[PDB]
């Protein structure tokens, strides 16, 4: 059950407890690796003046096997 969900402590959303568009994320793009069998997706913070980036790895059947997050946010919620 944990593997299916809650596998990664660091997630884009917390307890889905969002007041309303608290965080703005924009899909960086999509890239296929080793054929359509393996694919990768890049995500970056929509908010300007932000170097925070997020990378998600998905393979046949979607699902995430590896999540990478780099950068810090000075605005936890919308201003
Ligand atoms: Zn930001």
């Amino acid at each position: 059950m944990s593997l299916q969900s809650g596998s990664e402590g660091n997630s884009p959303f917390i307890r889905e407890k969002v007041m309303e568009d608290g965080y703005n994320w924009r899909k960086y793009g999509q890239k296929l690796v080793k054929g359509n069998e393996f694919v990768r997706s890049y995500y970056r913070c929509t908010h300007p003046n932000c170097k925070a980036k997020k990378q998600l790895e998905r393979s046949a059947g979607g699902q995430v096997v590896d999540t990478v997050y780099f950068g810090e946010h000075d605005h936890p919620k919308p201003l």
